[PDB]
């Protein structure tokens, strides 16, 4: 018949004597002296349905058979609960349904987790349609889709086109490995998944699209970390006679509809820093902004220090407010803590409430130093003061790791803050010794590599230093970060067939192994190539932010484990003899 006419959430005492059908599933049943009482759940909300007097009684020996979870479609007229059974926690809190009819429309078994209890990780996602169910599992899932309109909201005000793009085609470099697909009309050759559709927007842009976005699907065999799986999902955006200038601006808009779903209104325009200036305060290009705490330097402070440990070429230090009065434990914990991250300890000097330093470090000043230490560093008496030395970078990280995990001791972060900062001008090259080390495929077998793509351009002021000093080398890129999570990141584009080459040659890309990999993109810089740019938004995790949540998975309506582990696929999984002969 009628499965459904009404919405179980959306009834109210107004709505009484009304003949209403309601279909759903069961989220609670009780029995009170014969008559079971349930709770019907649909996608609106819970109300309460009753069974009274044998109407039928066929129905009864259905209603006996309700359980936890059972997907029914219940037929009954909408009444007012009796006084004492009022519920003030439930929005239909007090009406109830008489039933008249009722039909089973699937059994339930015995469920492997209640909805109320959390499971496991390999639990929820094994029964990933069960657990999202559940109330804030799905209200992650449907403010996805408010986020995806509010995103196309802005950019179809600005003349924008969607455009989709081959996911087999040919490989782009982002700085991980690409998933292949096997060619069954060719065999031997691979098709690729695109880590990013980087080469077709910028093609789009020579075309004449000059506005172009895209939801895209990226596909990155990297080691499961940070805010995105092997699969993710990017805002992809591309400008044309624009600079970084008007794509910030955009971007800025976009993020203003966006925090706007969630009643925050983002002030505009979202503050900038250099990528040597952050750094060189929070030890991070993608900094928090949420708390002070910033990196003191030392380094000229110690150049008269007998402490051959501090002789070197960077010295810092992190400031704990009221850090002196942590136990042993406490102190001994913050060097096991920092031994796993890879240096050899967080040296710390405390200070006593009568201003005296004390500590292991206290011990190797230079009485100079012990007079100014607690005064360069802006350190109160019963302050803690972490120190780290060594290579700039190494000690940068270990002390701007160090930073965020004493704002979450002294419980120093508001939760309903949010901190966004882009970071500008960073370098357009890095090390392939230092990439490779992180894990990261390297754009060529040179000495250099990109530090965003292989395609972003230098500044106008260091184009003509690509091949003298290349790590000096200023770069015309931007990322935007949010309470240090880095929610986006573009660049303006090479539209030049010999800077390309020029790039490439540096990253140690032979003449003709550009001409392989990228003599389309070479080639469609001679038939008038426009200056571009754009920007992609990490879409796992601008939502995660959007909903309040810590991991990304809980975003993804079936996500995946850390190493592609699929609980509820079974994937990956071997195949057959014949399957395999097409290969
Ligand atoms: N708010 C959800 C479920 C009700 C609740 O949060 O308790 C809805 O709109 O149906
Ligand atoms: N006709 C709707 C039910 C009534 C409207 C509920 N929102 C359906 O079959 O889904
Ligand atoms: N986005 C284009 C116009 C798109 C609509 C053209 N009919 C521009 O700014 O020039
Ligand atoms: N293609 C870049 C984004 C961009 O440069 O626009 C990425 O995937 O991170």
């Amino acid at each position: 018949f009628v499965l459904r006419s009404h919405a179980a959430g959306l009834l109210r005492e107004g709505d009484a004597g009304q003949q209403v059908t309601l279909a759903g599933w069961v989220a609670r049943r009780r029995d009170h002296g014969g008559v079971i009482f349930i709770d019907l759940r649909d996608a609106s909300g819970i109300a309460q349905v009753v069974f009274r007097d044998p109407q039928d009684t066929e129905v009864l020996a259905q209603a006996h058979r309700l359980r936890a979870e059972f997907c029914v479609s219940v037929a009954g007229v909408v009444e007012i609960r009796p006084e004492g059974n009022a519920n003030p926690e439930i929005a239909t809190g007090e009406i109830e349904v008489n039933a008249t009819s009722l039909t089973v429309l699937g059994e339930c078994a015995p469920l492997p987790f209640q909805l109320d209890e959390p499971a496991g990780e390999e639990l929820r996602l094994k029964y990933r349609y069960l657990d999202l169910r559940r109330d804030d599992p799905a209200a992650a899932i449907r403010l996805r889709s408010r986020v995806n309109a509010a995103a196309r909201a802005v950019l179809a005000r600005h003349d924008f086109v969607e455009i989709e793009t081959p996911t087999i085609t040919r490989s782009t470099p982002e700085g991980a490995r690409d998933f292949l697909v096997p060619a069954r009309l060719h065999p031997g050759s691979f098709y690729a998944l695109p880590q990013s559709p980087q080469l077709f927007k910028q093609l789009l842009m020579v075309a004449g699209m000059e506005r172009y976005y895209q939801i895209a699907r990226c596909y990155r065999d990297e080691d499961f970390r940070a805010d995105r799986q092997p699969e993710f999902t990017q805002l992809d955006m591309e400008m044309s006679f624009v600079d970084a200038e008007d794509i910030i601006a955009i971007s800025e808009e976009v993020l203003t509809e966006l925090w706007a779903l969630i009643g925050y209104r983002i002030p505009t325009p979202i503050p900038r820093i250099g990528y040597a200036e952050a750094m060189r305060r929070f030890g991070t290009d993608k900094p928090d902004l949420r708390f002070g705490l910033e990196l003191v330097e030392c380094t000229d402070f110690f150049s008269d220090t007998t402490f051959r440990v501090f002789q070197a070429p960077y010295v810092g230090a992190v400031v704990m407010p009221g850090g002196a009065s942590q136990p042993r434990r406490t102190l001994d914990g913050w060097q096991d803590w920092a031994k796993q991250r890879g240096h050899r300890g967080l040296a710390y000097v405390l200070v006593a409430e009568d201003g005296t330093l004390g500590g292991p470090v206290a011990k190797n000043l230079t009485e100079a130093e012990r007079t100014g230490l607690a005064d360069h560093v802006g350190a109160k008496p019963g302050d803690c003061i972490f120190f780290s030395a060594g290579p700039v970078k190494s000690s940068r990280a270990l002390l701007g790791a160090a930073r965020v995990e004493i704002a979450n001791r002294l419980g120093l972060i508001d939760p309903d803050a949010w901190a966004f900062v882009w970071v500008v001008d960073p370098p357009l090259f890095e090390p392939a010794d230092e990439a490779t080390a992180a894990g990261e495929v390297a754009v060529g077998s040179g000495a250099w590599t990109a530090v965003h793509h292989a395609f972003t351009a230098p500044k106008p002021e260091w184009e003509d230093r690509i091949e003298s000093d290349t790590g000096s080398v200023l770069a015309d890129a931007y990322d935007i970060v949010c309470n240090g999570h880095e929610i986006g990141g573009g660049s303006v584009r090479i539209h030049r067939r010999d800077i390309q080459e020029r790039v490439f040659a540096v990253m140690g890309l032979d003449k003709a192994e550009a001409e392989e990999k990228f003599g389309f993109l070479l080639e469609a810089f001679m038939f008038g190539a426009p200056p571009h740019g754009g920007i992609a938004f990490g879409w796992d995790r601008t939502t995660a932010l959007l909903a309040g949540m810590d991991s990304i998975r809980e975003v993804i309506a079936f996500p995946k484990t850390g190493g592609g582990v699929d609980p509820l696929t079974d994937a990956p999984a071997p195949i057959t003899a014949q399957q395999r002969k097409e290969s």
